[PDB]
């Protein structure tokens, strides 16, 4: 499923989008996001709490459910 695929990113980091901005995803510190393609700019867009759009890596953890 893609819903709740494998991949498992958190967040750590609560950033406002822009306003100039559409298709952003809002971070808030503390919730689980699952992108849909990582880009190599350190910017991961697809699915972020149930948001679509585009949001900075930079301020987000990722995991593979593995512990």
């Amino acid at each position: 499923n893609l819903q709740n695929g494998p991949i498992y990113a958190r967040v750590i980091q609560k950033r406002v989008p822009n306003a100039y901005d559409k298709t952003a995803l809002a971070l808030e510190v503390g919730e689980l996001v699952k992108v849909t393609k990582i880009n190599v700019s350190g910017q991961w867009e697809g699915e972020c709490n149930g948001k679509r759009g585009h949001f900075p890596f930079t301020h987000v953890r990722l995991l593979d459910q593995q512990n």
